[PDB]
């Protein structure tokens, strides 16, 4: 795996903010794309744009073949069954959204629970809030252990017999933490739920195998893994799907529509309202290509080495906190003492340095950290120790700098 | 207006299908796009992509202004008084979804009606079906005249003091009719009612002034109008707005995340739930000034000409019913006695010539119309005379064909 090569295929990389070269750390934010990507995109705009299903003409044809194509191509990346369990959408939160409104909010009751954790994104919180209060169901957290992960004694103790949905992050945004989401979804099986996993940050960084980890829904953005903006896709279980009614109705989705009455197509065109993300979704097939002739295992132990590099490295700051276990995806959450994570962020860009800060949309995972903000920096396969070095090494001249004033 | 100039700028128009120039009659399923388009997503994703809105860095500061410029771009390109009432959706289905989700099925109670016609596509059906069927509303159709427009005799029939919604297509994907939109928003809000517009087909082709039309609801599609796939928008009256709930939940639309309540951005942001489509919504708005900068006046009176020029070298064609009115947008919607449309289209292919066949996800329109399917060529900005004649010499010669054998 050599990074040189892969960083020579994104054009992005190579300019300077502020006259210093660019040091993007912010891909749990957003990832860059290779010219594999982009060029996918003008390609299809160049040459064979055209609406899809329904073929009688020869660019329809091909961009129906390629955005079926597509679909064949995340199947076989997730290693779901069929591909009528893939659904493409716009984005992790849409299909998140869409399992709430289709599946929970038609079987939930009262006295019914739908058990989350603390450290979800507010994409896997906020629909499940709203199916709850829809339903008259009720909301329960997991706790988590100091070093911000889970243990399966409290899924095990928070899991009951009511609860219908476990809803989890595979990856956390904020703490970095693996969730142990195949014998979570052991857990709730036993308990008669099903479980809904969040996988935004972990599909871009990591093989996922949906038979394996047994979910029974599984979200995932392309915009994260290389892919272009827009598009997203929705993994569900086909037996589970087959009972779900649609989430937005319109043409494509349906086979008869009476005055009145109308019924739907097979998956996964049932789900699919509308003319679809033709473009994007033979992007994202592009992306995936692309990360498997890499190797997704290739890219799990660079960040593996580029995590393990940077908690080192933030160790030899005095006056800075790390969030999260040792055990981690490939990002460091922190705070500098006594400084706002925002002004840390403002006078990184002055060097170039790209992080992020804020709440990264994890409002109650803050308050269990006891913060109000943190700053993040973010890594993915053109990322280097040289950035870290160059992230470190700002960090102790903010510290420095903060201190002087 | 120069349509070679014009012409030059599309690369997907300069090919060969079956060994003949690709004559693309298809715009109406969706349409080409312009270099300026395809060199705007391009140069989003090479230079400037990142996540948008707390622009800590300067890449997320460009993107964000990008995304936020482009919003505008659409305010002032359809008139709406706010960028608050321009929501980025992925296509008119999904924004008349919202408003059926988040207006209708909030404000329907038995012995209210729902007020739709017989020409509506589906995505202006399927929406409407089911929150009557949520809220034990009623459907009603405003009939036809025997050429397909709407008179407003039958509107002022039909609409009542229990309509709380007209919803109407602008212009007919089928019938071409133009309808008469501003005098049924005033019907609709003598009677108590909001009137939703789907302009998926009006927007492309002639200028859209919300204010003057003074519709509640406008919906449209980037895709037909030189823009990228995936992206559309939801226009909404502030006030009707602020009272609606949003369609879907997460990051980015929350205000404040607790245990089990949020409270939710200020518009626009509240109905855009997650990362947006960044790259897409960027690139609709280079198409609009690819548009403005040829001048939507312009480019209906080109497709005015082209209409006027079909319909007439139609009526010399032998044995081939058109339906809909004569003064019409830009596409013919047709059958050759005795060939099946799929057949039309099919030998159509093999000389190049890219045409649409079926029911144009207007099934009760072609129930309506007395048949099972339709052959239909429609017109954009980048078609000529030349290709209507090549068009009308094709279909005398499947005539022919099809006798002979």
């Amino acid at each position: 795996m050599n990074i040189t090569d892969i960083r020579e295929q994104f054009p992005i990389l190579h300019q300077q903010v502020n006259g210093h070269d660019l040091v993007y750390l912010d891909s749990a934010a957003t990832s860059q794309k290779p010219r594999a990507v982009i060029e996918t995109l003008d390609k299809y705009y160049n040459q064979y744009n055209s609406n899809v299903h329904r073929g009688v003409h020869t660019l329809g044809t091909r961009a129906t073949d390629g955005y079926e194509g597509a679909r064949e191509k995340v199947r076989k990346f997730i290693n779901a069954k069929s591909m009528a369990e893939i659904i493409f959408t716009k984005g992790t939160t849409t299909s998140l959204n869409m399992v709430a409104l289709s599946y929970a909010r038609a079987n939930l009751k009262p006295g019914d629970e739908v058990v989350i954790t603390y450290m979800e994104h507010h994409a896997n919180i906020i629909p499940w809030q709203q199916a709850v209060k829809a339903t008259g169901a009720t909301l329960k957290y997991i706790p988590l252990q100091e070093d911000g992960t889970i243990s399966l004694e409290d899924v095990r103790e928070t899991v009951t017999s009511n609860t219908k949905i476990v809803a989890v992050s595979h990856v956390s945004n904020v703490l970095g933490t693996v969730n142990p989401i195949k014998e979570m979804a052991k857990i709730a099986h036993d308990n008669g739920a099903v479980i809904v996993v969040d996988g935004a940050q972990s599909t871009p960084h990591m093989k996922i195998d949906v038979q394996d980890l047994d979910c029974d829904f599984f979200a995932l953005s392309s915009h994260k893994m290389c892919g272009p903006t827009g598009v997203g896709v929705l993994y569900g279980k086909k037996a589970l799907l087959e009972n779900m009614e649609p989430a937005e109705f319109g043409g494509e989705m349906i086979d008869f529509v009476g005055l009145y009455e109308s019924t739907w197509k097979e998956l996964p065109w049932k789900f699919e309202a509308g003319t679809p993300i033709i473009a994007g979704a033979i992007g994202l097939g592009a992306a995936i290509d692309f990360l498997e002739e890499i190797g997704l295992d290739e890219i799990s132990r660079h960040e593996h080495k580029l995590a393990a590099y940077a908690l080192e490295r933030f160790r030899q700051l005095d006056g800075v906190t790390v969030y999260g276990p040792e055990e981690r995806a490939g990002l460091v959450t922190f705070n500098l003492d006594d400084v706002h994570p925002h002004d840390v962020a403002t006078v990184l860009d002055a060097e170039g340095i790209a992080v992020r800060a804020g709440h990264h949309c994890a409002q109650p995972l803050m308050k269990w950290l006891d913060v109000t903000a943190t700053a993040r920096a973010s890594f993915y396969l053109y990322n280097t120790e040289e950035e870290i070095d160059k992230l470190v090494e700002a960090l102790q001249k903010t510290k420095e700098y903060f201190t002087n004033v």
